[PDB]
């Protein structure tokens, strides 16, 4: 009766900062309207990278105030994100949004929900998202025991890939996105 | 309890942008009122087609916002569907509805739902209302199976015609409308 | 725990224009009030009838924003319907309003609903309230099978008899209305 | 976890008009609070008879507008009965209210709810609240096998009697209010 | 989605004793399958009179039974009815049924169910069935305030007339038997 | 989640005796399976018309449980339908069945359910299954107006078009078999 | 939809036993069928008192049983009480049974359930059924600022009275049975 | 996952007015945060005495919303109560509290509650919170049968007790508050 | 919290039959357990195809039984068809079973459900389990407009793979059996 | 499908004053996100304690409401939180958190939620979130047993220690503050 | 309300078997009433691995009845498992199992559950119990991007530990066990 939320991954590893995200778009109990979809971009000036499940209207929308709450303090990832949550809960329209968001920069990974939490992860991983459980477990696993084998970017795209092997509403259409 | 959705399916289809629907008016469980209606309309200048399943004032009062945030941002459906997107979201009125929006024009096929949802099918097509998904698998299977031998506007009239014949709320009131 | 709505059989058949309606009160399970109602009225200047199933006080608020819809559409059913449409819609307060209206005059047949629905029946007859399905199979079986022996008042009788001796909520306290 | 209605029936017997109404205060499920309590009251200088089930405060409110109503269009039950149903309707927040009102004067019986509802009783009786069926129908018997015998006073006080025997949620402590 | 129970009323007035009952067959919420049914039937050599709602089957067990356990007990209602009490409790196929059953002669009014209820009225009637609580008002209204006027099988007739015009599930297909 | 009943109509006029029904199969809120079904046979050497909807094999089962009961009791339509009620109501592998089941011989028309209930028309008409209150109101009209005219098996046959015209749930594979 | 619990009260004070119940036989959410009911009796040999809340024919099981078992231990309502509870328990027809057991002697006061409960009074009263809550708050009120100037009877009584006040399940029709 | 309503208890017997009240803070199925709590206060000049059950906040805001309406109308605690009944209705955010309200001056004991109500005990008592049922009859009983022995203020003592002892949600920190 | 039943299509076209069906496991609302299954078997000597949809044991029990009955009617489907349909029902243990079972021959195709269902599509298809909608739709689209293009086998793979790209329960583990 | 509220236990033994609380981020049945959280910080000048569970905004802006209301009424503990309480309650987007938030200063301890609850623990302790309830046993416990042996600061993360150990969602991740 | 199902992985990885699982006993939705548990036991004289979540009773007798079944066909683990699913089907005692279990031998790996089922992974890495996805996603990662450097045992350990960590109902209490 609704869409299910894309499976999103972002992963902080050796100075590298990949996020990754499925493109599958499933509306009701089973069915799939399309494939290859996009809600990981990169803002403020490809400095910080944006991860949002479901809603490409919600999604914007989050995205557009979190990149002016981080002009107005300054690229300070930590507040823009507390500010953006204060917001996403007194907004009593988005406040209703079950899907969370997750935005990280060069030096930190964070999660924003409606419901006014900011999470720090002290994993260095976020997942979130239909089958964001799997692909953390995935991620989280790939990193403690392959780390200096495999990059952050390699482990998104693992994690994600894992996730969409074992969920029913997670694809192999993997989109990735890394700051340098 | 309440009237079921008409069932819309729009494909694009060799340069040739063709729209179906049927017509029919089913109140509860099991009743029918009427057969051949009408929610596959053209608009801004027959250079975009828009089916809205259900309620003919919601599908007006759509169609008029569609048709009016297509001028404000010069006929750019993507733009224009992603504005409609956010607006229906927000009305709180409208974004009850459960049923969704098909636009396209000679370019591009795009879903719109009252929960922010502005989907682009990779595929070519999309189907809408009661019966949608029988109406999407025959579209599907004819496109890819039988495309160079029948045009958009002859898929889209079997694919309703099949939706029809399977879905007790989908009838043979077929209705095309197609872009040159 | 609330009031049953009166059922309300109306047919357009050769050239002549009834509309017939049960008179009962029904509050709770199985509680009768009383019989002899009276919610089909004739409006614009006896031009056209128009039928509300429950309520009195919906009922003449409905029926008056019709009356004022049809002067300032020039006794154009069709508009004036679907405008009452788009209000009975965002009225949210009428919106509420389980009950549908028929509206009907020498030309056409129309149905309208809290929903914004309008729909005309390629039929000729539409039949609402607590037995409204009783009476439209009864109709639409008298008038395909006996339409040129009876007239289209004779029919709205049986229809709403035929109704009445089936359906717990449906009386024979018929109150026949006709455009000449 | 509600408060019961109180019982209250209303007959018009040989010109006169008397209304009747037992006084128990029922909170929950079983928990008796009170008894003897007046919800029939007399109005437009004891011209008129009016009964609210259940709840002093929204009973004052509901007969102080339609004393007004009453007022307005000059005693005239029916018009002042239709204007109350139609606020009532919109007030949305007494459009809440389940119990419903009677109201009668020298000529004429109403019954007037919160969903727009405005009842005339073809019979000469109304009654309302927990355990008014029991005394419609004791009402109803008596007048119909005794009217001549018994006045309408008289048959008030049975009817409520009767109600008070069967019903758990209807007491003896009856008042009886008329109009001369 | 079930049948629904006849409505039957039993009363000892003045040495006379009548049972009467309507017959309507309602299958559904509001569907009438037919009208004349006879559940009310004279046992133990027309010296008993029985009544039992709904099943025609279950009414035949139920006869038999009971028919039987009078003889076993030299037609003593009482024990007889407390015999077909246990019975009917450890059946577990009839302690289902929630249909209750009249048993009266010349002597006493009895109620029995399946529940192992044997009750006798202190008032000298009894009424069970859809719209039984209606003629059980009418009935103990007609009696206390009529009484020396009508009989036994007159208030009986009355009672369930009272009870048709009010329950949607009673019609005016009385059925009336009585005991010299 | 289940398969819908099919539609079973039959009625008895002018000494002829005719029962049509409809063949779709519908598993679910609205797939459909197949069309042309049988669930309308003759028994007792074509001197009886058995309808059952819905279960081939629940049919076969009550058919031949009905067929022996008939010999049993030589060919008594009452008896027989009586004594199958009871063994019905006591399978309680059977009595969780919600269909219905239609016996008719030359004489007399009946019902049955797996309740117990054995019931036999005033009316000379019987029906049942998804869409049978649709075909109940056209047999009952077409009987009382136009009965002088069409013949039993007409007017089942225009009964069960009728109710498939309208029920989502009844095709126009009808299936028709009468008695001489 | 059942027959509601009477109200007994069980007290033991200076040396005598007495036991008081209301009767009231109320069917339904609100109905009343009677009043003087008897379901608190004497048991071997007026040696014991024994209530049971509703069904006479439950109530019959049950004192028998616990008759037997008295007499199967000799009179030692501990061992009596707890083996009828193990046979409550394993009956799986009576185990189903909501209502209550109360027994007791010169000795000591025990309730029992279908459940398997056997408990004793620290307080010296016990009281169960609808209304049971409002007796035992009475009863434990008076015997513990009134006990010396009112006997074991008297508070029984008293204890039932205010029971009866309160509860629409209770009325005043007491029946009062002790041992010296 | 809330927190119980207090129970308070208020009795007027013998020219004295007492108000008892337990302080109980349960939130959840069974946890206790705390004892002794005080919702039970003097009002108007210590001329009143008002009880609120459950939040703190609630409880001010009520009080002094009484308090001013009792100003207004001078000392009247009949219209103010009313008045304040009211208020409490129209608040929409109050008219969801559940707990009710009570307060009584040197002549008259009142009920109110956020649904309207405003009830006065016939019978000089009452009582509500958790418990309040319990309460209620303890103090019933001992003022109908110990009142010329004890004083209000030991009614209410006593009262509020017994509720304790019985209910889970009622200790023994009772606070008692009188009016001389 | 169960496993999905797998899809299996079957269609027969131009004498050639041919049954394909996923194989995807998946337990849970979007857990994936494995994928390559095989519940599409050859019996009878290769002579025909049956599909049982999930539950390997319960594949087999059904194959069996069907096997033998096979023999029993010498390879009669459809006799071996009803008379596996009425064990299925009595079997009150597979009666249970939501899956449905597929059987074809060289000459016709057929479905037997544990409700005691036997269908024979006069369309020439069959489809069951998650996503069988799908894959009929698919299927009776392709053999309607691509027919004389495509075999049994081609259409069979077709109808399942587009099953598997729009239900999230089936996947591109095609297996194809057929009979020469 | 929602994030757990974090363990909070607040106790104030022989003159000094602590309070402890776990970090444990559960988002869902049973997901894990993150552990070392911090909802337990200092306000008012490191003079008062304040620990509120779940969601970082909601705590920030109750904080800093708080924070003010401390000001406002120069440090007082009782005024500010009764204040804030108000607030709390009429805040309606506040009002709705099901957290609730625990203050203290070197003289009182206090709880407070956003029904407008104001809770001092006679017992020095309090405790809140998942897990509060084991918290406050094991604290109550400690203090009670172990006072004189063990400081404030001790018992907090003694009691934290308990509750993660016995609830899964708390964790050992503890913060422990406290006032000199 | 009940225990929550132990969390086992197995896995076959480069010739080598092995089998882990947490030991961590969850009643309730909180409550832990020990850790370090063992469910993962070897059979067939150490020849085979099986693990069964939950129940130690019923872990116990479906290990003796595979035992059995084992020996009965020879150590063939696919038929032993096969006919213990059947057994385990009907068993309907145990058939009622949520849990689901896990047999490998040196050769493959097997699921089975009470409902018939018998999946063998294609993957060679099988996971169940509360926490099982997480497991199974941490296992299938670690074996597909670190395998050649990890053994079977080292993963099974690690795909516990993963998912010890995001479970609530999973712990560290780790066991162990491998076929050489």
């Amino acid at each position: 009766s609704s869409f299910h939320a894309t499976t999103i991954f972002a992963v902080q590893h050796k100075g590298r900062s990949a996020m990754s995200g499925d493109g599958q778009v499933t509306f009701g109990q089973a069915v799939v309207m399309k494939h290859t979809a996009r809600k990981v971009r990169k803002l403020f000036n490809g400095k910080v990278l944006a991860g949002f499940a479901g809603s490409v209207a919600d999604a914007f929308t989050l995205f557009e105030k979190f990149e002016a709450k981080l002009e107005e303090y300054n690229g300070n990832l930590k507040r823009a994100a507390v500010e953006l949550a204060k917001e996403w809960r007194s907004d009593k329209v988005l406040r209703k949004l079950e899907a969370m968001l997750i935005v990280m920069n060069q030096d930190t990974l964070l999660l924003v929900s409606g419901t006014g939490e900011v999470i720090e992860p002290d994993d260095g991983i976020l997942a979130i998202g239909s089958g964001g459980n799997y692909a953390l477990a995935a991620g989280r696993a790939l990193k403690k025991h392959a780390g200096e084998s495999m990059s952050a970017s390699e482990i998104a795209r693992a994690a994600l890939e894992t996730a969409g092997e074992i969920c029913v509403y997670t694809n192999d259409q993997i989109i990735l996105e890394e700051l340098e």
